[PDB]
């Protein structure tokens, strides 16, 4: 297991524009197109990202291409963030992957609001962090996913994904 397989499990793959769990237009492996209610606006953001006239449909390869870029951008966002970087740098490889999944889902912005859990992770107080993270809108809205990521931080293993 690795970050790619982990996220491919959490996000799925869809080759046609769809609405995510918050109703925003998305495509591929959890790649958000736009927060606008407009389908047109989304199809336009899609064409710009792919560099062709897609008509709201992409190929698997294109999906995978967006996905690579999006994983990259997530990691780089963490590295560039003064509050996150030292957390991330303090952890083992499995737990870092859990942190990337969160940022991928919620953005740096969303993640950076778990200050208290981040400080607990940095101290390696796993069980406490796990409990604090569960007190969030994130856990309430996408509980099965949130549990999978929370167990990953808690244990340092991939068990929630097998
Ligand atoms: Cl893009
Ligand atoms: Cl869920």
């Amino acid at each position: 297991m690795n970050i790619f397989e982990m996220l491919r499990i959490d996000e799925g793959l869809r080759l046609k524009i769809y609405k995510d769990t918050e109703g925003y237009y998305t495509i591929g492996i959890g790649h958000l197109l736009t927060k606008s209610p407009s389908l047109n606006a989304a199809k336009s953001e899609l064409d710009k990202a792919i560099g062709r006239n897609t008509n709201g449909v992409i190929t698997k390869d294109e999906a995978e291409k967006l996905f690579n870029q999006d994983v990259d951008a997530a990691v780089r966002g963490i590295l560039r963030n003064a509050k996150m970087k030292p957390v991330y740098d303090s952890m083992d490889a499995v737990r870092r992957a859990a942190m990337i999944n969160m940022v991928f889902q919620m953005g740096e912005t969303g993640v950076a609001g778990f200050t208290n859990s981040l400080r607990m992770l940095q101290q390696k107080r796993w069980d406490e962090a796990a409990v604090n993270m569960a007190k969030s809108r994130w856990y309430n809205q996408t509980p099965n996913r949130a549990k999978r990521v929370i167990t990953t931080f808690r244990t340092g293993t991939w068990d929630a994904y097998k």
